[PDB]
């Protein structure tokens, strides 16, 4: 079974390898310009052609890969959609693997959403490429728990494990042609957007719980999450929850060692954190770095 393959980062570089690993011939990747590992230097080093257009979704792409001969094409973390054009010419379809529990979480960042909306749980699904991103009918899917300190890069590499346990699964069913597909429930779909360093702003107002889980969220390496004291800019980089309620307003500093933060429920411990763009630091630290006292409003 021959395949064209759309992939980038980590877990490009493990579908590449479980491809490989299950017997697929791969007469191409394409993937894009630059932690992950590089899609690049693993085509470099398996002796693959490696191409990294702005946009395949040009006649001579198109052509390119109809020249290829693939019996089937996969997209692994690719991030561009990828024209009809391209996926009608493998036999065999198209195939693509997504970090979330489809229907739920089509779109971007499933990790980092997945950790904004405090689920327990997440998972990866292969499925059908179609024009819609994220929509096609369902081949396989896999659950995993998200624990209640998982943070981004940790949960990520949780998803990279689940990705290889359910492509070892189903590559060779798909070599074979034992492929069952369930459509998705459109009335069960959510979808999420690209997600800027800007959305990770805490609002004091909230939840301490939410505010928790948005740290966890964006925690290193991805830029964290963030607060102002006046023009003065802070990332929280790690934290912890205090349940009791407190009497302090929102945004109230209850203490400065620890450093508090009285939320709308309960109230943020700030562990560690930065001002500004620099270096990181305890939470007591950044207190004085920032000019906080008890009783300050943030
Ligand atoms: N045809 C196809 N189907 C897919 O499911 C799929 C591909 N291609 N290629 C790789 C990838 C692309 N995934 C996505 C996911 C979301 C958007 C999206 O929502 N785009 C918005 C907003 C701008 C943006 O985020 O790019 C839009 O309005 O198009 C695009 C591509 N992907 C499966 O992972
Ligand atoms: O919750 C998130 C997820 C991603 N990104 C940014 O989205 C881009 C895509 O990230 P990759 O998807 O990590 O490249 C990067 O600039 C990354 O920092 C965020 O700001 N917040």
């Amino acid at each position: 079974m021959k395949t064209v393959v759309f992939a980038y980062h980590d877990m490009g570089c493990l579908g590449i390898e479980a491809l490989l690993a299950a017997g697929y011939e791969i007469s191409a990747i394409f993937t894009h310009t630059d932690f992950y590992g590089s899609v690049a230097r693993l085509a470099a080093e398996r002796g693959i052609p490696v191409y990294a257009p702005d946009n395949v979704n040009h006649p001579l792409w198109v052509e390119r890969i109809a020249q290829l001969s693939p019996d089937v094409i996969f997209s692994f973390y690719y991030r561009h959609l990828i024209y009809d054009e391209i996926l009608q010419l493998a036999p065999a379809g198209a195939f693509n693997l997504h970090g979330s529990l489809l229907p739920k979480y089509r779109g971007r960042a499933p990790l980092n959403w997945v950790l904004v909306n405090g689920e327990t749980e997440t998972g990866v699904t292969l499925h059908r490429m179609v024009k819609r991103a994220d929509a096609g009918a369902i081949v396989a899917q896999l659950r995993i728990a998200i624990a209640p300190d998982d943070i981004a890069i940790t949960l990520h590499h949780k998803l990279c494990h689940a990705a290889r346990q359910l492509l070892e699964q189903t590559l060779p069913a798909i070599k074979h042609g034992n492929i069952l597909e369930i459509a998705q429930r459109e009335n069960e779909a959510t979808c999420f957007g690209r997600r800027t360093p800007d959305d990770s702003f805490l609002e004091w107002h909230k939840p301490a719980s939410v505010l928790h889980n948005m740290v966890r969220a964006v925690a290193d390496p991805w830029p964290g999450a963030f607060s102002y004291v006046g023009n003065q800019k802070f990332t929280v980089w790690s934290s912890r929850v205090h349940p009791h309620a407190s009497k302090a307003q929102p945004g109230s500093v209850i203490s400065v060692a620890p450093l508090l933060i009285a939320c709308g429920d309960g109230a943020l411990e700030i562990v560690t954190g930065q001002a500004g763009d620099g270096i990181t630091m305890q939470g007591s630290q950044l207190a004085q770095t920032l000019g906080l006292v008890q009783g300050s409003r943030l």
